[PDB]
């Protein structure tokens, strides 16, 4: 089912708030949660239902890293994940850069 | 009709060949344009059919403005065309800045 086809930023500042455009086959916006983890750590992309564009692009925020005071880049990765029943896409990965 | 509901930059390098990923409402992948125009000045966003996201989003690269060698920025419109009989979203200001 899910899919990221694309995202226009495969990578971000470890305090996060950065917004990236995400294209995605189709999802409903009330049921879609955009998922960065490393395995486990987990944080959640900050959008809400509206800023789903059509059922097939998600504009968001990233979230922070669980270590602001990297020195390194931090490898992870990045899911879409149904909310209800928590069927994932495939994983894209994502780097974690220090500030 | 035609709408560009977000852009995910109003700006870029005089020399083009940047991409962009553009949110738009309905459109046909083998009937749209991408317009960028100054008042009259024009260059279209480089993009193929495939890069038509299910008719709702398209990646894209700048064309390049008509003055590489600009020492300041230079404001443009960039809006959505269909091919077939010109229809055009309303436009989208976008800066073009110095290489």
């Amino acid at each position: 089912n899910l899919k990221i086809v694309r995202m226009d930023r495969t990578a971000g500042c470890v305090t996060g708030g950065e917004e990236i455009m995400l294209l995605c086959d189709k999802v409903q916006k009330d049921d879609i949660q955009i998922r960065f983890y490393e395995e486990v750590w987990e944080g959640f992309g900050d959008f809400s239902p509206t800023d789903v564009h059509r059922q097939f692009a998600i504009v968001f925020k990233t979230p922070k890293y669980k270590d602001v005071n990297i020195t390194k880049p931090a490898s992870v990765f990045v899911q879409l994940r149904r909310k209800s029943d928590l069927e994932t896409s495939e994983p894209k990965p994502f780097l974690y850069y220090p500030e």
